[PDB]
């Protein structure tokens, strides 16, 4: 779905048109999801930004391409849940829908020959993450998730769940990376509990591009140009 | 492989010839096993009650059947490892043996629907379990493994890895419960590197019973009576 190096501060990260699900077994190609996804990173980030969290957003470069600062990359996803799908409904016997009594962060350890296993801080720690690293990764995550959550509940958006990576900048700086998307996001809508979101395309639910859309839309305040 | 009530304050742990693993897919019988896992319970809780650890241990009541406390079970079992094996290979791209820098405890949700989880501190507070009593249960379980792998160490046993259940006492104190044996601890011959636990009827590497009986042997200096 996305780096093409640039120097020693900067590559560029492009959003593809390119989608892929279930550990890459299911693929299709939706056209503008590219362009929408990196608006909305652009978007986030910037609300991110104002907000105080350093993320790796430098500037847009046209067309699906951002600026975006070098890092050292954690080797982690770091998850915020704040309504039960996906995953954890196999961890927690909970159903889809139910509100957690507060949001709950999980690491997941990026790696291809594992399936991405999720992790504690024990492991992250033998993988070279310092408790203290940790702390500060799921401290960032929790205020991230406090400031998207209000953003969109207040554009009648429910922030279910979502992830986030991050990497080191040169002052050892904890620096937010990747990208903010429905890609990488469960949105729902708050009166019909619809998914505005990847969900769409991993379990048929409708039209990609046309949910897609209407979030861009309904945080824009208007209608997609590309 | 083993509770049959008595009153408010204690019950009868009974351990019983049986074994079963692989979610219960992989069943067989064996003889005197019952009596190896209560003798090295009993032995095991004691070391750790002289080292002022709280367990559920009150006595024998003759066979293979302990006097137990009472308590507020956890839904938790807790693993701490030492040397890589067993699951932890499919968490870590790292080989079997390999000696960990530190202990890692992992937490799993004892649940037979969702096939016992993996968990973090937040799927744990979502559970009813504080941040405050999962800290003092893996201080606990890491005091555990500090005294339990030295006394074995200096005696030719390398403690791998072991499990751990707790519960709840009527004062709030956190208690040490379950069995400590070689079907809850993976244990192995600190020269040859060889199973003297589970692993030995769980990959079928030999005599269960054999193996079982050195371990009581090299911990209790004398051959298993029966
Ligand atoms: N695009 C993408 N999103 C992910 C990935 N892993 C987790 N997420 C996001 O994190 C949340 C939780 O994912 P789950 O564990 O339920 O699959 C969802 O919003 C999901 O979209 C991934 O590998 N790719
Ligand atoms: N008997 C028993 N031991 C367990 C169970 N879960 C974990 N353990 C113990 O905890 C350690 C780690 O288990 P693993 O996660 O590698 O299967 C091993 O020593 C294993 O014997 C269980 O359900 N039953």
């Amino acid at each position: 779905a996305k780096m093409i190096p640039i120097d020693d501060d900067k590559l560029i990260m492009e959003f593809k048109d390119d989608a892929t699900a279930f550990d890459g077994t299911k693929k299709a190609r939706f056209k503008g999801k590219g362009w929408l996804n990196a608006q909305l990173s652009v978007i986030f980030f910037k609300l991110l930004e104002e907000h105080g969290i350093k993320t790796h957003f430098i500037g847009v470069a046209g067309g699906n391409r951002l600026i975006v600062e070098k890092l050292d990359m954690y080797p982690l996803e770091v998850v915020v849940r704040n309504v039960v799908a996906g995953s954890l409904k196999k961890r927690l016997p909970l159903p889809e829908g139910y509100e957690l009594p507060e949001p709950i962060v999980e690491l997941y350890y990026k790696n291809d020959e594992l399936h991405d296993p999720m992790i504690n801080y024990y492991h992250a720690k033998v993988l070279g993450i310092s408790l203290d690293e940790i702390k500060k990764i799921e401290e960032i995550a929790l205020k991230v998730n406090e400031i998207l959550k209000d953003y969109l509940a207040k554009k009648g958006i429910i922030l279910v769940d979502f992830k986030l990576e991050f990497g080191k900048d040169k002052n050892g700086d904890i620096v937010l990376a990747d990208e903010i998307s429905p890609d990488t996001c469960r949105f729902w809508d708050a009166k019909t509990k619809r998914s505005l979101d990847k969900d769409v395309f991993r379990f048929d639910k409708g039209d990609l591009i046309e949910a897609y859309k209407e979030i861009y839309e309904r945080i824009t305040g208007e209608k997609p140009e590309f």
